[PDB]
């Protein structure tokens, strides 16, 4: 029993992570092969960011302009290349702890670990979802750029995100490894803001389901309602519409404890028009949405790694 | 800015978890250089746990009936021995990955992160905190046992914490790394309840300063109080008394926000009697009390760890 924002473990992470300075500009890349992976604004200064043209910038440096550090370790850079907004920084040596390993690109909704890194350090571990407006609820200081964010299936590390900056509103903007910005924002220092987030619901049904496998039942009710009933309700609260498809995924959760997601819906519909009224679910005086529903089962039934 | 529940990257653990087989019984193991630590119970059949007797049960045991194995290589046992509640298997080989460590025994209020594992195998970290009451709100099911939770200073693992039960109210219970329970609980099958818990009071101090950090300052006030004042107040709504020792240990954080510390009880005080009425604190509706003040720096300031 119990729940908890559970991150994967981090081992196959940190085995990767690595410092890279060019310049007076420090920060972390992601070492695989002989590829090192880096946000490419580590070759810019304080003249560049507010208008950067990294074409001119990188063609104005060399090789022995990037100091890669592998804790003592130097590693010689032996030739580079941009790819979008990620500098692929080949080196000499192969990084022999690389594990097997994708690059993925998620969806809003889905959840993933952020190993947080300063001057090629692991320093935390933690869970966090992709937001519909394509940022991140992160906890980074400066000098945390190139951090990664991955999820582990079996024995493989998909990694999702690279982290490059932080937006006024104090949320977190970022690349997939193939250096394409999740949602409309560039890596200069301009006036950009996120667009507003909604509510995430098939994960706050998910978290429901939690609840109600832990104990957690004081929620429930008889009721059932369909799915266009539902939404119109849930575009009032700025919760994302509910699909035929979140259906079918919560579909082993509602076996498992034998509540139908139609009746589930009825009692999140309650809660949105009523409040939760001095009561916690899971600990929690607010509706939760960054438990997937595979999150819940992974959790809830023990699914393990190797 | 932000703030997450953070826990340690568990890669030096990872490394050094096992999985114990004795019997039709398996759970984890800790491998530490040629020593293998593990719950005592893992010689129990389902007859002996309402009434073991641990000293009968292990002397009718030969070094040939435990299994121990990471991951694929097995290895071979050399000698037993039972200390308090945990067994030391005595292995032929040495841990090539056993980390600089040590062994430490917490005190309530302290966090430390778990290692969740099933069959030898790491299935996700994350942070909790000792309870007044010597419980852990932990996330395990069937086969956790052997679990350990741990800290790091730098280069050094302190392990704190080996999982060996949960009880009825959901909660969890286990032993320091020399078998010692914390709190007074046993590892036999009988009718065992935590007393009442409590609520950290330094913790949820270093939680509202770490919300003013993060720009969250609406609960903020002028007034100030002293320490038996405000401790009068606490003892009516289940909060431990704030000593002087504890001031001081908010003090780093005092000294960064510009606010005192007896300035923070004074707000606290009008939280705890006239409720956050619908805001929220860093994103919770509930007053968090599983961060320390060493927690709230770390991740506010930037610690890393080698
Ligand atoms: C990488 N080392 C940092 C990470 C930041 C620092 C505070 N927390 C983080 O996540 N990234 C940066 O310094 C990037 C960097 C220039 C500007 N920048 C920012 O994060 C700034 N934000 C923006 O300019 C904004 F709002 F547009 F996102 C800052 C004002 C420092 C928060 C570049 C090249 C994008
Ligand atoms: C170790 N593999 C498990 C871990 C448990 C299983 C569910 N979640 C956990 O944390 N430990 C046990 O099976 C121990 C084991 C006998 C009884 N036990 C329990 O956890 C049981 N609890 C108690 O007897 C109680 F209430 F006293 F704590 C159980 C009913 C299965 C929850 C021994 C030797 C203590």
């Amino acid at each position: 029993s119990g729940f908890r924002k559970m991150a994967f473990p981090s081992g196959k992470v940190e085995g990767c992570m690595v410092q890279v300075t060019c310049g007076t500009t420090t920060l972390n890349g992601l070492w695989l092969d002989d590829v090192v992976y880096c946000p490419r604004h580590v070759i810019c200064t304080s003249e560049d960011m507010l208008n950067p043209n990294y074409e001119d910038l990188l063609i104005r440096k060399s090789n022995h302009n990037f100091l890669v550090q592998a804790g003592n370790v130097q590693l010689r850079v032996i030739g580079h290349s941009m790819q979008n907004c990620v500098l692929k920084l080949k080196v000499d040596t192969a990084n022999p702890k690389t594990p097997k390993y994708k690059f993925v690109r998620i969806q809003p909704g889905q959840t993933f670990s952020v190993l947080a890194c300063y001057n090629g350090s692991p320093s935390g571990v933690y869970q966090c979802a992709m937001r519909p407006n394509f940022t991140i609820k992160g906890s980074f200081l400066n000098g945390s750029c190139g951090s990664v964010g991955f999820n582990i299936d079996y024995d493989c590390v998909s990694f999702c995100y690279m982290h490059h900056m932080e937006l006024p509103t104090g949320v977190h903007a970022g690349t997939d490894l193939e250096g394409n910005f999740y949602g409309p924002f560039v890596d200069r220092q301009t006036a950009q803001a996120a667009g507003t987030d909604t509510t995430i619901t098939v994960n706050v049904l998910a978290w429901l389901y939690a609840a109600v496998i832990n104990g957690d039942r004081w929620f429930l009710n008889r009721f059932t309602t369909t799915l266009n009933d539902f939404n119109l309700v849930a575009m009032k609260y700025n919760y994302e519409p509910l699909t035929q498809d979140h259906v079918d995924i919560l579909g082993p959760l509602s076996a498992q404890t034998g509540i139908a997601v139609l009746d589930m819906c009825a009692s999140l519909k309650e809660l949105l028009q009523n409040g939760m009224n001095g009561r916690t679910i899971l600990g929690s005086a607010l509706l939760e949405d960054e438990f997937t529903p595979f999150d819940v089962v992974r959790q809830c039934s023990g699914v393990t790694f190797q």
